[PDB]
């Protein structure tokens, strides 16, 4: 059974497309074939997004999938909230509840809050990039109201690649006036690596400084470059490599030829692509759930104009969401569950730390159990507290 | 020479449309007169926005006018930038240099920071709605870093109107 | 190297004169970067004519 779906992807998201095809291979079944409709249109142009969206709407696809810009998110919410077309997404969670907006990325803010709660910082600088949305900043400020924090937020994201240099040195010099020892970066992995490199060049990675990298890619980025600086570093991991399913994934993921699947022939993988690979599994699980429910869904593929006025939703699609949120299977991120709003729930994220031997887990943050230390933790300086008789 | 133009007035903005009528009265001239395509649709709904927009685009109107939501700014910017069609708005200014974009609101942030400097304040609360955008927030924080301040920003605007008192 | 400079820490040396080849100068400077001991409070003296030649 052919089952057409969309396939939006940003240019340069090659690893995700490769992993996507990997999802097509791994979970293909004789009962029905998924029918991806790949489109590598740029995410930056909301109009282009509209174009691809109406295009796949002409394709009559029963589902659409892809990334979105902060600039583009409202468009996808508007249309999917309009035509009742379901849309899964790896990208950052929506700031507002919406219909037909499944979202693969676990909310991260609460773990960040609990993380600060552990280190008990009173004051810190907070760099951030606009592109993922400022909601995290709103959160840390709201906490700053209650927890009494003198946070110093700054957006680094406006800076040009052409002169991304002195702007940094000028920036950290400004931090020196407050003599900040504690900063939370919040950037995309590329700018993450760049800022880290600049921290290296300015040398502010010696002991007495500390950092917190607010993303799931904490292992995905290089840290070997700063591992020996003596400054402590800690982050997050949605993807335990120690997991048997995950190591099993690595067994083949390394094997794939670099030509057919560029960026895939590596020991590791970006968490995002992993979320894609999981997402295809979730989708297919849903469709497997539908046929078992014997629910006809063979809507006409000649949907016509998406701009049609009045726009009439087709009911079976509305039903689809009802299955989607109810779906529950394991993935590279581990167990996944959804709320009635389509936000992820019942998830938990590992708290990584870097050590001289290498990166290591120390605990896990449940959304309900908050921070939870592993027993893996050892001990402090036992001088046997020198016993003194008298 | 009648000249077709767009008209995108958000619902409930009566005084604005009336002012538009007065504007049509004050500047009417025999050489040419504007031909409004007036519409009253929700500004939040980017879909409907695109609907009326392409609708007037079918008219091929040589200019378009209306407001935009923070949710919708990207829409109109993406279109005027793509379609190379001129547009005018009294909505709050974009943070970027967008072609084919006219805007009646002068930037207010510099005057605001100036006003701050006039009182020589060091610490203050900063309530904000999310609707007009966080640009002023980013600004006041930027000054806060350099001038060494103590911001206490809060997002009042997400609060539900039903229990709107207890909060 | 890390074993080496750690040994220097026991004396808490702030002052070192390197005397090495253009390549060795590079590798040494690199390791000094990785260990971060190019911070203020340290000092160095590169004993050769290639000081400008080096990628400092
Ligand atoms: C019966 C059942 O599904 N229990 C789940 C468990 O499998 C999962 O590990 C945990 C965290 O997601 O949430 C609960």
């Amino acid at each position: 059974n052919s089952i057409q779906i969309g396939g939006l992807f940003p240019r340069g998201a090659d690893q995700e497309y490769s992993a996507f095809r990997v999802g097509m291979v791994q979970f293909s079944t004789s009962e029905f074939r998924l029918t991806p409709h790949i489109d590598n249109l740029e995410v930056a142009n909301s109009f282009a997004v509209t174009n691809a969206f109406c295009s796949q709407f002409s394709r009559g696809v029963y589902a659409i999938f892809g990334f979105y810009d902060k600039k583009s998110v409202n468009t996808i919410t508007s249309f999917c909230g309009t035509l009742h077309v379901s849309f899964i997404t790896p990208s950052f969670p929506t700031d507002g509840t919406h219909p037909f907006v499944i979202q693969m990325r676990p909310d991260l803010k609460g773990a960040l809050l609990s993380l600060i709660e552990y280190y008990q910082w009173d004051k810190f600088a907070y760099l951030y990039d606009s592109d993922r949305g400022l909601s995290t900043l709103q959160a840390v400020l709201d906490s700053a109201a209650e927890k009494k924090w003198q946070v110093t937020a700054i957006n680094v994201g406006n800076i040009n690649n052409d002169k991304k240099d002195e702007t940094y040195r000028s920036l950290f010099q400004d931090l020196e006036l407050k003599k900040e020892r504690r900063v939370i970066l919040d950037c995309e992995r590329d700018k993450v690596n760049d800022i880290v490199d600049q921290v290296i060049t300015i040398g502010k990675h010696v002991k007495g400084y500390h950092y917190i990298i607010a993303n799931l890619g904490f292992t995905d980025g290089d840290l070997l470059k700063i591992q020996f600086g003596g400054a402590e570093v800690s982050g997050f991991q949605i993807v335990d490599y120690d997991d048997s399913l995950v190591s099993k994934f690595i067994e083949r993921w390394s094997t794939l030829e670099e030509k057919e699947y560029p960026g895939a022939h590596t020991a590791t993988i970006k968490y995002t692509s992993a979320l894609t690979y999981d997402a295809v599994q979730v989708m297919t699980e849903a469709f497997r759930n539908l046929r078992k429910q014997r629910i006809e869904i063979s809507r006409r593929g000649n949907a016509g104009d998406c701009l049609a006025n009045p726009a009439v939703p087709w009911g079976q699609g509305v039903e689809i969401e009802r299955a989607l949120k109810q779906v529950q299977v394991e993935g590279l991120s581990g167990n996944i569950k959804f709320d009635q709003n389509g936000k992820r729930i019942n998830y938990t994220i590992n708290i990584m730390e870097l050590k001289t031997n290498g990166p290591r887990k120390i605990g896990y943050w449940s959304e309900v159990d908050k921070m939870v230390l592993t027993e893996d933790d050892t001990s402090g300086l036992e001088q046997k507290t020198v016993v003194v008789t008298t």
